[PDB]
């Protein structure tokens, strides 16, 4: 339907926001396979695209446990990766 | 019977705090070997043993990239795991 090659697991963010969030994690997922890196680029884009600052943790076998403390927190697992997006706004 | 068996990679929290954080991460590791689990166990105690809210990420192949702050954002890698402790105080 709209890409989204992930597998959410916990997203305290608006649905549509969770779909665009995953795709963005994908952008960094396809451009780079470096957990940290992917998270870096993303955060930058999500911030300039939405409004700084997005606390994201992308991996492939970790265990994120942050407090969204907002409404822009989405967790999911891409084809072979995981993204933990959440701002401290 | 000694924790702190991690490998910090980026910390912005009080020294004794980053040390206690690692042990707390280890505590969750000894009680459970599940990323998410370890993360929860940590944030849980750290939140009720320091001052809410602690956002930590425990994994061994992920990539954390968030805008830390306050003074409780420690990052390390245990014997075979990693932890990303950071609040939004």
């Amino acid at each position: 339907m709209c890409d989204r090659k992930a597998v959410i697991k916990n997203a305290d963010m608006s649905e549509e926001m969770q779909q665009d969030s995953v795709e963005c994690a994908t952008q960094a997922l396809e451009k780079y396979n470096i957990e940290k890196d992917i998270a870096a680029h993303i955060k930058k884009e999500f911030d300039k695209k939405y409004n700084p600052t997005w606390h994201c943790i992308v991996g492939r076998n970790f265990g994120s446990y942050v407090t969204h403390e907002t409404k822009h927190f989405i967790y999911f697992y891409l084809g072979q990766v995981a993204i933990l997006l959440f701002k401290s706004g």
